[PDB]
DNA sequence: CAGTGGCTGA
DNA sequence: CAGTGGCTGA
């Protein structure tokens, strides 16, 4: 398809994400910017599990360093 | 100062970026979530380059699908 | 932002 | 989110 292997990947590059709701994650969202603009509760209702929602989110607020 | 190989090199992963603007970036974001939460008129302003401003919120801004 | 976890070997 | 483009060989 068209889904460049860009921010296409950079999803699957995620501890929670795999290329089944991958493709819901994009339908949803823009792009990283969307992406990054979910929350908890928009995951588990896009993934479907909040497993997959609670490790996505989890890395879109993982803070670089712990001072 | 840790700064994980997660969201860190997440930065360095982008067409815009390198180690010099990182630390500016990390600074300026929290994460993930404040990284896409960025504008291209907030980039050069962290990064310090209008080209690695553009490049690095052209990705940000980069649809899955047909770019 | 808007879609469900969209696949898989013989 | 809050810091400046934070480096580099002899």
């Amino acid at each position: 398809e068209k889904y460049n292997p860009g921010p296409q990947d950079f999803l699957l590059k995620m501890p929670g994400v795999n290329a089944k709701n991958c493709r819901s994650l994009m339908h949803h969202v823009k792009n990283i910017a969307e992406l990054a603009a979910l929350s908890q509760d928009e995951l588990t209702s896009i993934l479907g599990n909040a497993a997959n929602a609670k490790q996505l989110y989890d890395f879109i607020h993982t803070s670089f360093a712990e001072v």
